């Protein structure tokens, strides 16, 4: 009912293609945008889209407490949504992953009795498994800002991934225009010594920010980190990974307690499903199509959809208006504001579409879209969708 | 040089907003798309949006193993790799988070010597973030398999932020197209009350995955989970945050080697940065306009950008050829294949744009679109773009 909203969206981490298509729509749709980006495509980009934008980083200043200047930021985003406008603030990677003045400005505003929503980017953190090639469930994965990690002397896990942000700037509180000073980079390699070992290896991570780069995908021992030459190549968009020493074993217990009991030989802790991750130290070659996958393949030939698969079944004026809410924020708020009113005036819609919106029940969706078999519902039971695409061991 | 290429992207997790803008493009452009999402209306676009889509959903099967399915979807889209295809698979939410099969067909399509990239996305996870506003950077995470957080005994910290996926499916490595009888479930909150308490808070998440949708945040003691009725409410789609028991005591010798050594009353380890964290148990109320905060903000009042900042200075033909190169992946590929024959075609670009575009270095790039005044370069260094927008302490 009041007026006045803030969303504050992301930009992701290469220039302009890894936008979400929300995150562009509210941009559009805002009255006021303020925005903090590192690439000027980006910041280009973004200025195309809205007329009414500032940027933040013009709150930084030398010297000066990143903090004053988070207070400042959140500050005029808040400014403007207590005038009653809907105000969108954007930052590059994912708005709410190793960012203050977000977090602060939604939380103001939703005090204050504003609508505020953060929408998630994708963060470097998602570049990094995607440029890596890991997977953050195999096996664990701890993530921290490296001056909090040195500080609160957070723990390592020698059999899971470890992540760490903003190694180019321990223990630095500040700004400067012209980069980190990053003399304190020594004790984080000190740190990383205790835990690993001089000869583990770190991976140097940068995601490329323009979109014909290569990432920065460098490993180094940490013995290495001490090289003055290689310690200088680490700045203010650097990111660590550290890969696992060893593979952890089961727990003879949980397997028990779950049932995976035909104990004797259940794949030796050193077993592991293809691929392997190619930055951990010693790691066996890994044979990608085994006995077991060969006879998978096999089967592809005379392979039909089972009887439990539902079709996709839908309509394009149904697609249209489901595009249409996930693309247009007015629609969205017109729809939620009254499903009925907003649903009988949407053309050509089937009755049963028709129906679905104006419940708007996820399942009353699902089930106009989709064709469920007879063979589903005697089994099914009265959400379910099941979408499980990674098995450990 | 070698025919066939295989890129994978996501979709994100809400219902087609959070498809990042290069997953459409690079979907757009393929000659084959194999995709596995959960909901229609994702699925719909999708196919709106190429002409030759699989659904590799379809090669689930009732008490078929996981793991024979992930070798099918992989060879499924390998097999048209080596026909000197341009694929793409997509997975929802990041493809590379939880996901075994895009992992392994990337590997096969390297090492086979074929083009081979994953896309990042929006993870779960990352939508986590944004619903529950909390900030992986406070105070650190841990992101787990459920099942395997049991299996290998995975450490949890008390200080930190815990992320559980595939909690729906403790111990279970088959499908079923109605769901999963989640009956070693148990076995899950036993360990959550010996690492946590009962009366801790365990915070049912999911993600809207239609735009008309909220999330569920359903906060819950470990004790609860017991309980049939709530237990019963955890799915396939359910992912589990913990918060932290307790705030973590700053290391004495880390505070002296970082020099932060005005260490009396060193903000005391409960001094939080405003907003705590509302899901922790027994959170203090944090004040978010202390004098300090009140201070910066009088300052911006006579507020001019500093000498150092860079205002952003570039040209309609500059932002439209940086915008297609991030929209349209051929234009990408031909730019790649020779940057001088194509920044020479682009029309209209002045002097200095289509000599950084001959040259594709960053620097030069981000020297065409900025104005960097003489104050930065007589103390810059001959990258470094600096934007860091997260304090710790
Ligand atoms: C203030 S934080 C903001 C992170 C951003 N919100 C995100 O979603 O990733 C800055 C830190 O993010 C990481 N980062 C930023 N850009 C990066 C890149 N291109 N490659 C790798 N890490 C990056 C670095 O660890 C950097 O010190
Ligand atoms: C096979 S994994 C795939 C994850 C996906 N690739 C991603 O990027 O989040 C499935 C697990 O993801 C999590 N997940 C999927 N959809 C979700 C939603 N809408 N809300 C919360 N968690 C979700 C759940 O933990 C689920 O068991």
């Amino acid at each position: 009912t009041k007026a006045g909203s803030l969303t504050i969206v992301g930009t992701g981490i290469e220039s302009i293609g890894q936008m979400t298509l929300q995150a562009l729509s509210y941009i559009e749709a805002a009255a006021k945008v303020f925005y903090c980006v590192i690439d000027p495509a980006t910041e280009a980009f973004i200025l195309t889209k809205n007329k009414n934008c500032v940027d933040l980083y013009q709150y930084y200043d030398n010297g000066k407490s990143r903090l004053n200047t988070y207070t400042q930021m959140s500050e005029l985003m808040v400014r403007e949504v207590r005038k009653g406008l809907d105000v969108v603030g954007v930052f590059y990677g994912h708005p709410g992953v190793f960012v203050n003045p977000s977090h602060r400005a939604l939380a103001i505003a939703k005090s204050e009795g504003y609508r505020a929503r953060m929408l998630p980017g994708v963060s470097a953190e998602d570049c990094l498994f995607a440029d890596l090639c890991i997977d953050p469930s195999n096996p664990g994965c701890l993530t921290y800002e490296a001056s909090d990690f040195l500080i609160r002397d957070r723990p390592v896990s020698i059999h899971s991934h470890l992540v760490l942000f903003q190694v180019g700037c321990v223990g630095i509180a500040d700004f400067n225009f012209t980069g980190f000073d990053n003399n304190k980079f020594g004790v984080l390699v000190d740190r990383l010594e205790q835990e690993y070992g001089a000869e583990h290896p770190v991976v140097h991570y940068i995601a490329a920010m323009m979109p014909h780069q290569d990432p920065v995908t460098d490993k180094y021992t940490v013995a290495q980190l001490r090289e003055p030459e290689i310690a200088k190549r680490v700045g203010g968009v650097s990111t660590f990974y550290i890969p696992p020493k060893a593979r952890k074993a089961s727990n003879l217990d949980i397997i028990r307690r779950l049932e995976l009991l035909p104990a004797g030989q259940v794949p030796d802790k050193k077993a592991r499903i293809y691929p392997a991750n190619q930055w951990e130290p010693d790691v066996p070659e890994v044979e990608p199509y085994r006995p077991s996958d060969q006879a998978a393949i096999a089967q592809l030939a005379d392979h039909a959809p089972p009887e439990q698969y539902q079709p996709l079944a839908t309509s394009k004026a149904m697609s249209d208006v489901m595009t249409k809410l996930a693309l247009d924020p007015k629609a969205l708020a017109d729809y939620k504001a009254d499903h009925r009113a907003f649903a009988q005036s949407v053309p050509d819609l089937t009755p049963q579409e028709r129906a679905a919106l104006e419940l708007g029940d996820s399942w009353a969706i699902r089930c106009a879209m989709k064709n469920m078999p007879s063979s589903l519902l005697d089994a099914a039971r009265e959400g379910f969708p099941a979408v499980i695409v990674v098995g450990v061991i």
